[PDB]
């Protein structure tokens, strides 16, 4: 549209001008606008129905008994790839797979050569997709041998929303509360979707009972009634009449207009800047070259000016700057902070279960003591990694502010006279849920303290494993932000040199031909301005 031809304008400008940064990075701007990768999560425990929803949502078998992460994407020929961990935080990698694997075990697939499998990318044509939605389906949670439904928040800090799903068998259970109070933390754009009303012939009331129970507890989530059983059924009768029976319009208009246009709105505005800041480096390389033709006695000051903020763009890239020392002293910080939030909340979890395990016979509670440690580490690990998300925006936000306030991305003349493999995953904590489960008053005595003993390695053991990925993963934000700004530096520092020598090799060109060469810069002056004003509000 209007956004594209702005896009390609300028991007035709960078190139005349041998300007390569910048046209890499407006082809990364309309690679963005086309493939949005609009994410919404698919959430909820075992057994409510997930996948029958996706696969009727989507008309599609590419769902499926899934054991990882799946993100749906559009593609016109189905397609797929594992995103594939490396070590200390590196970005992951892709490898192409043909489709008959997604069908079973990539966890362990062989082309993955040992490494831990983050999840599957794979590709649908369908007409949903298109507009750039994409759906992460979630492994089965809640179960025996299963993770914790609080594992489904590691996919949520790169998601734009969530749909939770909760079948009307019974209300919300204590678990599912805390679970979408924590994911609201991290992506406030949710909604509920209460499935299998086909099945259960009192799903209304209970609808409304979690209902209330959101606002009474100060959860802001809609409710959207479905069946995938009535829209499995609409399918082939071709039977409109049982698609608002089903309820899944109701689903797709939240999709639509809190998911798709919220977001949409979105990646416009950045776009539109990116337009605007490609202009304006190209506006200062003019308008440099334009004052030491029209104003001479100021080349002194003009000059002046950009040789020293070329070289603060170029001190920039140094591992002394201070925006760089604000990120590595904070993420090793956080680092530290985020392993002591987490054990000091364990401490916590394994002092109450040894006071409950002094309280009986361990021996006759012991199905329901492990029941209730496992939900309760496994929610502190959640807990801990929205702190430590919390705390990684904040970090992220300062270095932002820190570099901002060095005028690094200031390219205004004087006045004188992430684009990679995201590492979104499932968190991990024990095993699985039901599997701690190990080996008178000597008896008791024996028996009580063996066990609190087996609960502090337990806890300990836990803290060890979700220390490492919390590591990792900091690491990985690090590199990325790290990467981001060394960019922008490397632009910068490359606007300013050639407005610098723009402005030298005018004042060497002789009165014959200045003049001619002006009206040609006040002509280039102009086309950019108007590009910049022009879209500067299509805001």
């Amino acid at each position: 549209g209007v956004i594209v031809e702005l896009i390609d304008h300028t991007s035709a400008i960078a190139a005349a001008k041998d300007r390569a940064d910048l046209v890499e990075r407006l082809r990364a701007a309309k690679a963005r606008i086309s493939d949005p990768q609009i994410r919404v999560v698919i959430a909820g425990q075992l057994k409510q129905g997930k996948s029958q929803l996706l696969n009727s949502l989507l008309n599609i078998p590419v769902a499926r008994s899934t054991v990882l992460a799946t993100v749906v994407s559009y593609g016109e020929q189905a397609s797929a790839r594992l995103v594939v961990a490396r070590p200390d935080g590196a970005e992951p990698e892709l490898i192409e797979i043909p489709p008959s694997e997604v069908t079973t075990d990539l966890r362990r697939a062989p082309q993955a050569s040992g490494r831990q499998v983050l999840r599957v990318e794979v590709t649908a044509p369908s007409p949903l997709l298109k507009g750039g939605l994409a759906f992460v389906d979630t492994p089965g949670v809640g179960g025996h041998g299963q993770p914790h439904l609080s594992a489904t928040l590691g996919l949520l800090p790169d998601a734009d929303a969530m749909l939770m799903i909760s079948d009307t068998s019974q209300e919300f259970t204590e678990p599912e509360m805390k679970f979408i109070r924590q994911a609201l933390e991290i992506c406030p754009v949710a909604a509920i979707v209460a499935t299998k009303t086909d099945l259960y012939p009192h799903w209304r009331q209970i609808v409304d009972a979690n209902i209330a129970h959101l606002q009474r507890a100060g959860l802001n989530v809609p409710v959207i009634p479905a069946s995938s059983v009535l829209r499995s059924h609409a399918i082939s009768l071709n039977d409109k009449e049982l698609n608002e029976e089903s309820n899944f319009p109701a689903i797709v208009k939240f999709l639509s207009e809190h998911v798709l246009s919220r977001q949409n709105d979105r990646i416009r505005d950045q776009i539109v800047d990116e337009i605007r800041s490609a202009a304006e480096h190209l506006l200062l390389a003019v308008e440099s070259e334009l004052s030491s033709f029209n104003d001479p006695g100021e080349r002194e000051r003009l000059t002046a000016e950009l040789e020293r903020r070329k070289q603060e763009a170029q001190d920039a890239l140094q591992q002394t700057a201070l925006w760089q020392q604000v990120l590595s002293d904070g993420i090793a910080d956080l680092t530290a902070d985020v392993d002591h939030d987490l054990r000091h909340r364990f401490r916590i979890i394994a002092a109450h279960t040894e006071k409950v395990i002094d309280g009986c016979d361990p021996t006759l509670h012991w199905a329901e003591i492990g029941a209730e440690l496992e939900d309760a580490v496994a929610t502190a690990v959640g807990d801990n990694f929205v702190w430590a998300y919390q705390r990684a925006e904040a970090l992220a936000a300062e270095v932002a502010r820190t570099f901002t306030e060095a005028g690094l991305d200031a390219v205004q003349m004087p006045q004188i006279d992430y684009g990679g493999v995201l590492m979104f995953g499932m968190l991990t904590s024990f095993a699985g849920l039901g599997m701690f489960n190990p080996l008178m008053e000597n008896r008791m005595l024996r028996v009580r303290n063996e066990a609190k003993a087996n609960v502090r390695k337990f806890v300990d053991d836990v803290a060890f494993v979700v220390g490492k990925e919390s590591r990792d993963r900091l690491k990985g934000i690090q590199r990325q932000l790290r990467d981001h700004y060394r960019e922008i530096a490397n632009q910068t520092t490359r606007s300013l040199n050639e407005s610098l020598q723009a402005a030298i090799a005018a004042a060497k060109v002789e009165e014959a031909e200045r003049n001619t060469r002006v009206k040609e810069l006040e002509r280039q002056q102009n086309i950019l301005k108007q590009v910049v004003d022009h879209a500067a509000k299509l805001a």
